[PDB]
């Protein structure tokens, strides 16, 4: 049955829908807008938990007043619910239009350790994020950063109870760093990178650097220092000494460095997961990650903005499927940002490879048996973008004799916004859901479609890092068709 090939569509919603004074703002307004959504058969929404709003007042002291009122809002409209675990600052990435930083109290011991922060190799400090350095440093009034982030995901379970047994939010997205995807904060707008720049490492704060410092003493080269020839932001990779043919990124201290510099967020993500499913044991939701799409330099020997990002991905070393297994054990489903985009959009010069990406990605997450999801990068309202991401949803077309053999497990839609709702607008997103749905009408059975979520069961035993890294063995992707048999038109 054609049912079965149906993948649901998410939308997130608007920035700073409680904002950052923890008030539900305009529950009227948000009302007209999600009856619309279900009318159009959208089978749920997305949204941002910030910990900067709810444990603002000092350590633990949670106030989910706000939010209980907006997903209860969200429940009377008939949609399901995607919640993210934001544990970031939003206001410096594309498209904050609304500044909400961390807990002020965590600012505060910051303004006296400062290494608690990503910091680049001129020492400027990003306060985003925490740095992973710190993940198990009781720094925090006894506390240490893993900690803080599993009281919080735990308090929510405990507050939440009624809504996540009423089977209100289908999964809980556990963020891992910069606008909550397991990434290091390399091309910070904040700090004057403009696409297509390379990006800069950010592993100098002075826990990681005391790290690799060990690491490579270990290795028997205690004189290996961290990079100091692979330039600035938005330089271009032919002008850097690091990233050039021959250059250091190939030589055995190069080699070391960037796995060291990728396995820190294997394991962040790894140990932080681990607190997520004992937190959320028992409940009927599933766990996800979200992972970059950096395409630019994709098509370069060098893959440098990947590389300072954190993902050690190059033509003969696979630096996503490691992500892929180790979330295997955790029974989650791994996130790519980026399935809107055609190589053809992207200019020339910045060596993009969006679409190759994309097929790399999917393609390991589904060789490693796990389930992936998505979302568009950028706003699109268009019909081209719309059958991109209907493409790679199915990326061997409908199966008319049952499942088919490839598809996504959803995909969330970036942004609601008055101007997704303007009549011709929002006309071409019906067909766009419609064309999801595989010409089906809006099932609010997950069951029938073969998604019905049961009891989170506790994680797999932890696997070793070189197993992990066996992952890393090049492999060749599933065929994709080269348009897809559901398109939308125009
Ligand atoms: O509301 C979710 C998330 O949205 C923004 O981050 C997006 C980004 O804009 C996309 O291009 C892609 O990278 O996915 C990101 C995560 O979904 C905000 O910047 C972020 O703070 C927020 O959590
Ligand atoms: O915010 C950065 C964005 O700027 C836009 O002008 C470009 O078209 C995008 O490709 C880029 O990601
Ligand atoms: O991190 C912010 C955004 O940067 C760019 C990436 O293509 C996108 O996937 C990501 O969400």
């Amino acid at each position: 049955n054609m049912l079965l090939n149906y993948v649901p569509v998410y939308v997130m919603l608007p920035l700073g829908v409680v904002n950052v004074d923890n008030v539900f703002e305009d529950p009227d307004g948000l009302k007209e807008q999600l009856l619309q959504l279900r009318a159009a058969g959208v089978d749920g929404v997305t949204v941002d938990v910030w910990w900067g709003i709810i444990e603002l007042k000092g350590p633990k002291q949670y106030d989910w007043r706000a939010y209980r009122s907006l997903l209860q809002l969200v429940q009377e409209c008939g949609l399901t619910l995607q919640a993210i675990m934001s544990f970031h600052q939003c206001g410096g990435n594309v498209g904050d239009i609304v500044n909400i930083p961390i807990p002020q109290w965590v600012l505060d011991i910051g303004e006296s350790n400062h290494d608690i922060f990503y910091t680049n190799r001129s020492g400027t400090r990003n306060k985003e994020y925490l740095t992973v350095g710190v993940d198990n440093e009781p720094i925090f009034h006894g506390r240490t950063a893993i900690e803080i982030y599993s009281d919080y995901m735990k308090s929510f379970r405990e507050n939440m109870s009624d809504f996540l047994e009423s089977g209100l939010i289908i999964d809980i997205e556990v963020g891992l760093g910069p606008a909550g995807e397991l990434r290091y904060p390399s091309y910070p707008q904040s700090q004057g990178w403009e696409f297509p720049g390379i990006g800069e490492f950010q592993c100098y704060d002075k826990y990681l650097k005391a790290d690799f410092k060990a690491a490579v003493a270990r290795a028997g080269h205690p004189e290996w220092e961290l990079p100091d020839d692979a330039g600035k932001y938005n330089d271009v990779p032919e002008s850097t000494g690091f990233f050039k043919s021959n250059g250091t990124y190939v030589t055995e201290k190069g080699k070391f460095f960037l796995t060291w510099y990728s396995n820190k967020l294997l394991n962040h993500g790894d140990q932080i997961l681990d607190e997520a499913n004992k937190a959320f044991l028992g409940c009927k939701v599933k766990l996800a990650i979200k992972v970059s799409g950096i395409h630019w330099w994709y098509k370069v020997e060098n893959h440098a903005a990947e590389l300072t990002a954190g993902y050690y991905n190059l033509n003969d070393r696979d630096g996503y499927r490691p992500i892929a297994r180790m979330l295997s054990r955790h029974h989650a489903i791994l996130n790519f940002t980026c399935l809107e985009m055609r190589d053809s959009e992207q200019p020339s010069d910045a060596k993009s490879g969006p679409q190759e990406l994309v097929q790399q990605v999917l393609s390991g997450g589904w060789r490693e048996d796990i389930r992936v999801a998505g979302e568009n990068a950028l706003p699109r309202y268009d019909a081209t973008a719309y059958n991109q991401i209907i493409l790679n949803a199915r990326p061997q077309g409908v199966n008319n004799n049952g499942p088919p053999k490839l598809s996504m497990f959803g995909v969330t839609y970036l942004r609601l916004s008055d101007d997704l709702l303007q009549k011709s607008n929002f006309n071409i997103f019906k067909k766009f859901v419609l064309k999801m749905h595989a010409d089906q009408d809006y099932c609010a059975n997950p069951q029938k479609y073969n998604h019905a979520i049961t009891p989170l069961k506790p994680s797999a035993p932890k696997i070793p890092i070189e197993v992990l890294l066996e992952a890393t063995k090049p492999t060749l992707p599933f065929p994709w068709l080269p348009e897809t048999d559901m398109k939308v038109d125009g």
